[PDB]
RNA sequence: CACCACCAGGAGUGGAGCCUGCGGCUUAAUUUGACUCAACACGGGGAAACUCACCAGGUCCAGACACAAUAAGGAUUGACA
């Protein structure tokens, strides 16, 4: 449970249509107030989409959360991409690099852990 | 036996001009059904469009669902001139 639970504070905010998944739909989305957390990959090539969404979260005011982890084909699956089959196998889905997350649908005290990490350590 | 037969009759139709239905001819198409009574102002069919089925052209999917593929560093949709 060492900061791997924001699937859980991602899945409530999927139910409640909050997920701007995808770099156009999140660069878009960031471009405006909408930014309330931010989850990015590490790397996945070139350098570029680590560079462009970081700026753009980095404004000279106070809209900037940012969360950094790992690969995105681990991440779609984080984030909702169908792949249930009513709990089977099957991965039918791909990965996202960058979802920004609007209103977190949700009052969980796994966002209130995720915060105060993203604000103390 | 019977004016969907005759008798004694009446009013006609068949002639004429137009209206309408059928065959034919023509047509890109002149959509089609029904040929004695028991088809032919019949399909309640008096069709400008629609009805509409025919002809000449142009859109759309309104191809459920399942499984594969594709694919959030975009599977796909819409449009100003
Ligand atoms: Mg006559
Ligand atoms: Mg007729
Ligand atoms: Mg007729
Ligand atoms: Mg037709």
């Amino acid at each position: 449970t060492i900061e791997d639970a924001l699937k859980v504070v991602l899945r409530t905010a999927l139910v409640h249509d909050g997920l701007a998944r995808g770099l156009r739909e999140s660069t878009k989305a960031l471009t405006r107030g909408e930014a309330l957390l931010v989850v990015l990959v590490s790397s996945v090539t070139e350098a570029n989409i680590i560079k462009l969404v970081e700026g753009l979260a980095n404004d000279p005011e106070n809209k900037v959360p940012l969360i950094k982890v790992a690969d995105a084909k681990q991440l779609g699956e984080w984030a909702g991409l169908g792949k249930i089959d009513r709990e089977g196998n099957a991965r039918k889905v791909v990965g996202a690099s960058v979802v920004v997350v609007k209103n977190w649908g949700a009052e969980t005290d796994e966002l209130s852990m995720i915060m105060e990490h993203f604000s103390q350590q």
